[PDB]
C-alpha cells in the first residue's frame, strides 16, 4: 500500500575554532633572554621558533598562539613572511578555502624615507642616535611600547632633540599614552603639528609633557597636549623652562597637580612653567586646565597660562579656561600669569608684559590676572568673565572675598574667543591591517554565506557573543536555531556567568561544577539569568548547553593550566613590602614624602595573603593562551608579571580596597578588577589594566582621587562614562527596580538618617529619587555642585558598621562619628550606640523643624533654593573609654574612623579651638556636638552664616557695612536657652512642660508659624507687649529727678570710624553718659525719644560697642531712642533693634529685608549715593532712603515712626486690656492676685517698682537678680504668653 518516498535532509557541519574578528597581530621573541616586540625587524628566514603570535581584536582580547614555522614567500610578488600560528584544531579561511593554521604575512622594511614613521620604540631610538635631522611620524602611534624606563625621566635623554619633528605626512597624527616628558632638553629644535591625547607624566623633577627645557630658538607650533600632569618641584602643559622659544598656537587640555607641601621653589604652569627670554612668545595659546595646587609661601608661583614671567617675556592672544584651586591664599596664584617681577633685583623695565589675555577662570585663593600686583604692571590689556575669585579671607568665621585684580567683562566670551578661529583638525586613530570575517557585506549570492539569513544579522552579532572562537558555519547554525519569540533578537553586550550569584572568572577551577546560572546583559540595560548545564567535555573550549533554547554558550577562555605561572611568580610577589624603596621606585615618589594619604596600609597585607586566587582569576581574565606542551608563552607571562610585581600589587590592593562593596551578593571587586567587558569593550585586558593603574603614580592611586582616577583612568578600559555612571549600570543589570539610593542605603555600614520635612509637597518633591529635589544621600553625593565627591566609595567600603553617622535634611547633609560621643559614661559597645542612634533622630528631626520653619517663612521663590548641600563634619575630637578626654587626630592617626573615612575624603579640617565656624559652603562643629540640644541652637547660627546673601534674604546680599555676625547671633538664631530675655525668634528646639515656668519662648515652633503672616502677628504682638511696657516705663522715668534719672538713663550715639576699606562711613553704636543739659532736657516721654536715651539696666555696657559683634537685644530693657545714620549704616545694635521693629509694623519681606539686606542698592545708585569700596563702584542705602521705600511718604524719620508707633500702642491700651493678666509677682508673702484688669494698676506697679529701683541701686555684678522692675517685667511677660496661647492676640478689639 505505502509507496516510500525519501526525504533529502541537510548537511551537518564541522565546528573548529576561528578567528572571526582580527585587528592587527603582533610577533614577540625571546632573542636576548627578554621578550621584545619584533615589528618586521624579521629580516631573513629565521632558523628556530621561539616566536610567539599575539592576535589582537577589537571584538574579543587578544589569543597568544606559538608559531610553528616561518618562510618568506610573496602575496603579490611582494617579499613577505608567511608567519604561520599554530592551535589545536585552529581553521583560518581566504576566499571559502579553509587553511589548517592561522597564518598572516609579515612584510619586510617599507621604502618611508627621510625620518622613522614605523613606531614608538623606533621613533626613540633613531632619536637617540641622532639627535639632528627631521623625524614625521607616519600612523598614530602609542608610547607604551617602550619599556619607559631603567631610572631615566624621558622617553629621549639627550640634549639635543628632534630638531625637525613635524607629524603631518599627508594628515596629522598623534601619541598616545605618554608617561614621562618627551625630551628632557630642547635647542634649537622646531617641534610642529604634534599632539599627545592622554598624557600622565609623573615626575619628582619638573614635569612637562613635550618637553623640560627650551634652550635656543625652540619654534613650538600646533602642539596640542592633554592628559594629567603630577609634579613636585616644577609642572608645564608644554615645557617647564623656556628661554628664547615662541611657543605660538599650541594648547593643552588637563589637569594640572602639585599639593604637596615642600617647602621650595616651583613654577607651575598650565602651559609653561618659566618664559626667561626676552624674544619669548606665547601666541594663539589655549589652556584648558583644572588645577588643584598649594602654593603655602610666597616663592611658588602658581600660574594658569604660565608661571614666572621674566626678562621681557611676552603672553600675546592667549586664553585660559579652566578651574585653578589653591588651597592656601599666601602664595602669589594668578589665573593667567603667577609673577610677572624678576627675581633678581628688578627694575620695572625688565617685567613681564601682556596683551589681549582673556581669563574664564574659576580660580579659588588667587588673583584674576596676574599673581603679583605691583605699581609698574604691564598688562596694557586683559579681559574676564563673571566668575569666582574667592580669596579665602578669615573673620571668627572664615568666608569668601574678592579680589580686585582684574579687567572686567561679560558673557560675549562665546564672541571674545574665537579670534583665533581654528577650531578643530583631524588626528588618526591607531591602524589596523585588516579583518579576516567571514561575513562579507557584498552579496555574491542572496545569503552571505551558504545558509545565511538576510533578517538575521542581529542574530548572528549577538551569537558571536554567546559563541566565541567558533567557526563561522557553526555561528550561522545556531543562528538559525535561535526561537523566533526567543529575546536574543535585541541588541547584545557580553555576557558573564554568575554561579547564582557569584560572577565566577576562574572557568578552569569551576568548569566541572555545573555554572547554574548565566547573566545576559542587553544594550537596553535590561538583564536576563539564564540556565545552563556544562554538556560536553571539550577540554579546549568549555560547552555549556542552555536550559531549553536549544543553543549552546561557550565561555571566552581556553581552561589554560595557570599552575606554572602562579607557582613560578607566587614567590617573588609575596616578597614585597609596602614600606620598600621598590614601592617609592613603582610610584614616583621622592623620600620626603609618606604613603599615608594612600590609606592602604591594611589592604596591602589582605591581598598579599591572598594572591594566589587573584592573581589566578586575573590570568584567566587577562587573555588567551593557545598550548599544549611548550611554556614560550608562559614565559612571556611569568616575565611581565616579574618585571612588574610592586605594580601589579599596588593597582590590585588599590581596586580591591576602594571597590569591595557588592550588589545583592555579587561583589563589586569581580565586575571591576575582573569582566572588563561588562559595558562592551572587550579589547581590554585585566592584567594590563592592573599593571598601568599601578604604575600611574603616588597622585593617582591617591585616597583622594578615587573618582578622577576612575574618570581618567579606568574608564575607557571599560567603556563607562564616569565612575557613578559605572556604579549606576552595575545597578541596572544586578539588583534591578531599585532605587540606586536604596542600594547604597543598604551597602552602606553608616548610620544613614534622612528626614523628610512635614510640609506634603515638599515630601512629595523630596520622596522622588529624580534629582534636584531628591532627599537621597547618593542622589546628592554623586551629582555636580558637591566638592567632596569622593566621599561614595568610602561610604560604600565602610569595614566595621558602627564608626559614622550620617544626618541627611533638606538644604544640609552631616557626618559624624560614633567615636566623637565615645566617653567614660559612654564605652564602645551597646551603649554608645542607642545613644547616638536616639540623639543622631532627635538631631534630625530638630534640623528639618528649621528648615521647615524656614521654608514657610520664605516666599519669593526662595523656598526653591533651600534645596542645596552643605556639608557638616564634627569635631575629629575623638574621645576613649578611661577619660572624658579628647584626642584631635587630624590625619596620620591609627584611628580607623580617620582612616576609612574623613582621610579618604580630602577634607582637611582647620580645626580652630572653640564653637563651630562657617566656611560659606560648609559647616565645622569643633566645639560643640551635633547631637546635643546646643547644637541644633549653633547650627541655626552658622546656617544663617552660609545662607545669608542668597537664601534667607531675597536674593540680595548683605547690607554694605552689616557683618555676617549682625545677623545670625540677634536676629535670625535660635535663642540659647529658654528662659532667655532677648528679642529672637525660636526655630529649631521644642521644650515639654518642664521649662513651661520662664518659658519666655515660643514652645512649638512647627505648629506657631504657618505662613509669613504668622511669623508678622508673632512679632507685632510681642512688640505689642514690649511698647505697652515701655511706654509704662517710659512715663515713669520721665517723672522722676536728676541723679537717679542720670542713673537709670544713658545716651546711645553713633560715631563713625574708618573701615578699612577706604571709606568711612559705615556707623558704630556708642552708649555714653549724658549731659546735665540733656538730663533737664528729659521732662516727658516723647522728649525721652527725641534725646536718643537707652537704659542702662540691660545694656551693661558704657563704653563704644564694636563691630560683626555678639550683641543682643533684651525683650525688658528699652531702647527710647530712633538712632537714624543719615550717612550710611545704622550700626549692631540699634539695626537689630530696628529691623525688628520694622518686622513687627510690617512684613518680613516688605520689611526689615529692605533694612538688611542691599536691596535698594539700585535706587540708591540711580539717586546719587554710591561708594567705592575694594575698587567697585557699590551703591550707599542711607536709613532715609530705606524709610522712604518701606513707608511711601507717611513718616519723615524715624523718630517720627517711633513716636506714631508708640502713639498707635497707646491709643489701644489706654481702653483696652485683657483682664486675664494674673501675676502673682511674689516669691513669698506674695499678692495671691493682682488681677490686672485697668492699665491703671500695671502703670501705678511699674512706676513704683521704678521709683524704687531708682533708690536703693543695683549697679553691680547682679542687675538681673536684684532689680524689681525687671522681675516685674518678667511676670507680666510671662502671665500675659500664658494667656495668649502664644502670641495670637494682646488687646482684643471690636467691643
Amino acid at each position: 500500500d505505502e509507496k516510500k518516498d525519501d526525504i533529502k535532509e541537510e548537511k551537518q557541519v564541522d565546528k573548529k575554532l576561528e578567528l572571526r574578528n582580527i585587528s592587527n597581530v603582533e610577533l614577540y621573541t625571546l632573542e636576548n633572554n627578554k621578550y621584545r616586540h619584533v615589528s618586521s625587524l624579521s629580516s631573513v628566514p629565521t632558523n628556530p621558533e621561539a616566536y610567539f603570535m599575539k592576535v589582537k581584536s577589537e571584538n574579543f582580547k587578544d589569543v597568544m598562539l606559538p608559531v610553528k614555522s616561518i618562510e618568506s614567500a610573496r602575496k603579490d610578488n611582494q617579499d613577505v613572511y608567511k608567519i604561520v600560528g599554530q592551535a589545536n584544531d585552529l581553521i583560518q579561511h581566504e576566499n571559502n578555502i579553509t587553511l589548517e593554521n592561522y597564518t598572516y604575512y609579515l612584510p619586510k622594511t617599507v621604502n618611508s624615507e627621510n625620518g622613522v614613521y614605523t613606531s614608538f620604540k623606533n621613533l626613540v631610538d633613531a632619536m637617540n642616535i641622532n639627535p639632528y635631522g627631521t623625524f614625521r611620524l607616519g600612523a598614530t602611534m602609542d608610547a607604551r611600547e617602550v619599556e619607559l624606563s631603567d631610572g631615566q625621566e624621558s622617553y629621549i635623554n639627550k640634549e639635543f632633540s628632534g630638531k625637525l619633528i613635524g607629524e603631518n605626512k599627508g594628515k596629522y597624527y598623534a601619541i598616545y599614552n605618554l608617561k614621562k616628558p618627551l625630551f628632557k632638553a630642547l635647542s634649537h629644535a622646531t617641534i610642529q603639528d604634534l599632539s599627545i591625547k592622554e598624557a600622565n607624566v609623573s615626575s619628582k623633577e619638573d614635569a612637562a609633557t613635550i618637553a623640560k627645557e627650551a634652550k635656543n630658538d625652540t619654534t613650538i607650533a600646533n602642539v596640542h597636549s592633554s592628559g594629567v600632569i603630577a609634579g613636585e618641584r616644577s609642572i608645564g602643559g608644554l615645557i617647564s623652562q623656556v628661554t628664547d622659544s615662541t611657543i605660538s598656537n599650541s594648547s593643552f587640555t588637563g589637569r594640572i597637580t602639585n599639593t604637596y607641601d615642600t617647602t621650595a621653589t616651583y613654577q607651575i604652569g598650565g602651559l609653561v612653567g618659566k618664559l626667561s627670554g626676552v624674544g619669548a612668545l606665547i601666541e594663539k595659546s589655549i589652556s584648558s586646565i583644572d588645577m588643584a595646587t598649594n602654593a603655602n609661601t610666597g616663592d611658588q608661583v602658581v600660574g594658569g597660562v604660565a608661571g614666572v614671567v621674566d626678562k621681557k617675556a611676552t603672553i600675546r592672544n592667549s586664553y585660559v579656561e579652566g578651574n585653578l584651586n589653591n588651597v592656601k591664599p599666601f602664595g602669589k596664584v594668578g589665573g593667567v600669569v603667577g609673577n610677572l617681577w624678576d627675581r633678581e633685583t628688578s627694575e620695572v623695565s625688565n617685567s613681564g608684559n601682556l596683551t589681549n589675555v582673556l581669563s574664564d577662570v574659576n580660580v579659588t585663593n588667587g588673583n584674576a590676572i596676574a599673581g603679583y600686583d605691583f605699581n609698574g604692571i604691564k598688562a596694557t590689556n586683559t579681559y574676564s568673565n563673571k566668575n569666582n575669585k574667592v580669596v579665602k579671607v578669615v573673620q571668627v568665621d572664615d568666608e569668601v572675598l574678592s579680589k580686585d585684580s582684574e579687567e572686567q567683562r561679560g558673557t560675549v566670551l562665546e564672541n571674545n574667543i574665537v579670534l583665533e578661529k581654528k577650531i578643530e583638525l583631524v588626528p588618526k586613530k591607531n591602524t589596523k591591517i585588516e579583518d579576516f570575517n567571514f561575513s562579507s557585506r557584498y552579496e555574491t549570492d542572496y545569503k552571505n554565506l551558504k545558509d545565511a539569513d538576510v533578517s538575521r544579522l542581529r542574530v548572528y552579532k549577538n551569537i558571536e557573543k554567546l559563541l566565541p572562537f567558533y567557526n563561522r558555519e557553526t555561528i550561522v547554525k545556531y543562528g538559525n536555531l535561535v526561537d523566533a519569540n526567543n529575546t536574543l533578537y535585541t541588541k547584545d553586550l557580553v555576557s558573564v556567568v554568575p554561579m547564582k550569584d557569584k560572577e565566577v572568572i576562574s572557568d578552569i577551577n569551576k568548569n566541572k561544577t555545573s555554572i547554574n546560572k548565566l547573566l545576559l546583559h542587553y544594550s537596553d540595560n535590561t538583564s536576563q539569568t539564564l540556565d545552563i548545564k556544562y554538556l560536553q567535555d571539550f577540554s579546549k573550549v568549555a560547552e555549556y548547553e542552555i536550559a531549553n533554547t536549544k543553543l549552546i554558550y561557550t565561555p571566552n577562555t581556553l581552561l589554560h593550566s595557570y599552575n606554572n605561572i602562579v607557582k613560578a611568580v607566587l614567590n617573588d610577589l609575596k616578597s614585597v613590602q609596602y614600606d620598600s624603596d621598590a614601592v617609592r621606585k613603582v610610584l614616583d615618589i621622592s623620600s620626603n614624602i609618606k604613603l599615608t594619604e594612600l590609606y592602604l596600609d591594611e589592604q596591602f597585607t589582605k591581598t598579599k595573603a591572598n594572591i594566589e586566587d587573584s592573581l589566578s582569576k586575573l590570568l584567566s581574565a587577562d587573555a588567551v593562551i593557545a598550548e599544549n606542551s611548550n611554556s614560550i608563552i608562559d614565559n612571556y607571562v611569568i616575565e611581565k608579571i616579574k618585571n612588574n610585581k610592586e605594580a601589579l600589587l599596588l593597582g590590585l590592593t588599590y581596586l580591591e580596597r576602594w571597590y569591595n562593596f557588592k550588589y545583592d551578593n555579587t561583589s563589586a571587586k569581580d565586575l571591576v578588577l575582573y569582566h572588563l567587558d561588562f559595558f562592551g569593550k572587550s579589547n581590554s585586558s585585566a592584567l594590563d589594566n592592573v599593571i598601568e593603574l599601578g604604575k600611574s603614580g603616588f597622585n593617582n592611586l591617591l585616597a583622594k582621587n578615587n573618582v578622577i582616577t576612575y574618570n581618567v583612568l579606568l574608564s575607557k578600559n571599560y567603556g563607562t562614562e564616569g565612575l557613578f555612571k559605572a556604579l549606576e549600570g552595575y545597578r541596572k543589570v544586578f539588583l534591578p527596580n531599585v532605587s540606586n539610593n536604596d542600594w547604597f542605603k543598604t551597602q552602606s555600614k553608616a548610620y544613614i538618617v534622612e528626614e523628610k520635612s512635614t510640609i506634603p509637597e515638599v515630601s512629595s518633591k523630596q520622596s522622588k529619587q529624580g534629582t534636584e529635589h531628591s532627599i537621597g544621600v547618593y542622589d546628592r553625593l554623586t551629582s555636580p555642585s558637591w566638592k567632596y565627591q569622593s566621599m561614595v566609595l568610602p561610604l560604600l567600603t565602610l569595614p566595621e558598621e558602627k564608626m559614622i553617622f550620617m544626618i541627611a535634611n533638606i538644604s544640609t547633609i552631616g557626618f559624624g562619628a560614633y567615636d566623637r560621643y565615645r566617653s567614660s559614661e559612654y564605652p564602645k559597645g551597646d551603649k554608645l550606640n542607642r545613644f547616638v542612634e536616639e540623639n543622631a533622630q532627635a538631631a534630625a528631626k530638630r534640623f528639618r523643624d528649621h528648615y521647615d520653619y524656614w521654608y514657610k517663612i520664605l516666599d519669593k521663590e526662595n523656598k526653591e533654593k533651600l534645596f542645596r548641600s552643605v556639608l557638616v563634619y564634627d569635631a575629629f575630637r575623638f574621645g576613649n573609654d578611661t577619660n572624658k578626654e579628647t584626642q584631635e587626630a587630624n590625619f596620620e592617626t591609627n584611628n580607623p574612623v580617620i582612616k576609612n573615612f574623613f582621610g579618604p575624603a580630602g577634607n582637611n579640617v582647620v580645626h580652630n579651638k572653640h564653637g563651630a565656624y562657617a566656611t560659606g559652603d560648609a559647616f565645622y562643629y569643633m566645639a560643640y556636638r551635633m547631637l546635643d540640644k546646643s547644637g541644633a541652637v549653633t547650627y541655626t547660627h552658622e546656617m544663617t552664616h552660609n545662607s545669608d546673601r542668597e537664601i534667607y534674604l531675597g536674593g540680595y546680599g548683605r547690607r554694605s557695612g552689616l557683618g555676617p555676625e549682625f545677623y545670625a547671633k540677634g536676629l535670625l538664631q535660635a535663642p540659647d536657652h529658654s528662659y532667655d530675655p532677648t528679642i529672637t525668634i525660636n526655630s529649631v528646639l521644642k521644650y515639654d512642660d518642664s521649662e513651661n515656668s520662664t518659658r519666655l519662648q515660643i514652645a512649638d515652633p512647627t505648629q506657631r508659624f504657618t505662613n509669613v503672616e504668622d511669623l508678622h502677628n508673632y512679632m507685632h504682638n510681642m512688640f505689642d507687649l514690649i511698647y505697652t511696657l515701655e511706654i509704662l516705663e517710659g512715663r515713669a522715668v520721665a517723672k522722676l529727678d536728676y541723679n537717679e534719672k542720670n542713673d537709670l538713663l544713658r545716651k546711645i550715639e553713633n560715631i563713625y570710624k574708618k573701615d578699612p576699606d577706604g571709606n568711612s562711613v559705615y556707623a558704630t553704636n556708642a552708649v555714653r553718659r549724658l549731659t546735665s543739659d540733656e538730663i533737664k532736657n528729659l521732662t516727658s516721654f516723647d522728649k525721652l525719644i527725641e534725646n536718643d536715651v537707652i537704659t542702662r539696666r540691660g545694656y551693661i555696657d558704657q563704653g563704644e560697642y564694636e563691630r560683626n559683634g555678639y550683641h543682643t537685644i533684651n525683650l525688658f530693657s528699652p531702647i527710647y531712642s530712633a538712632l537714624s545714620s543719615k550717612i550710611g549704616t545704622p550700626g549692631d545694635l540699634m539695626g537689630r533693634r530696628m529691623a525688628f521693629e520694622l518686622l513687627a509694623a510690617k512684613g518680613y519681606k516688605e520689611g526689615m529685608v529692605p533694612y538688611i539686606s542691599n536691596q535698594y542698592e539700585k535706587e540708591a545708585k540711580d539717586r546719587g549715593s554710591k561708594i567705592r569700596s575694594y575698587g567697585k563702584e557699590i551703591g550707599l542705602v542711607t536709613d532715609d532712603l530705606v524709610l522712604e521705600k518701606v513707608f511711601n511718604k507717611k513718616y519723615g524719620s524715624w523718630v517720627e515712626f517711633k513716636k506714631d508707633m508708640y502713639k498707635e500702642r497707646v491709643e489701644q491700651f489706654s481702653k483696652l486690656n485683657r483682664v486675664s493678666f494674673f501675676d502673682p509677682n511674689g516669691p513669698w508673702g506674695r499678692q495671691k492676685n493682682v488681677t490686672v484688669n485697668n492699665i491703671s494698676v500695671l502703670e501705678k506697679m511699674i512706676e513704683t517698682a521704678v521709683r524704687e529701683d531708682a533708690e536703693d541701686f543695683t549697679a553691680q555684678v547682679y542687675p538681673d537678680t536684684n532689680s524689681r522692675v525687671l522681675k516685674l517685667k518678667k511676670a507680666i511677660f510671662k502671665a500675659y504668653l500664658d494667656q495668649t496661647k502664644d502670641f495670637r492676640t494682646s488687646i482684643f478689639g471690636g467691643k
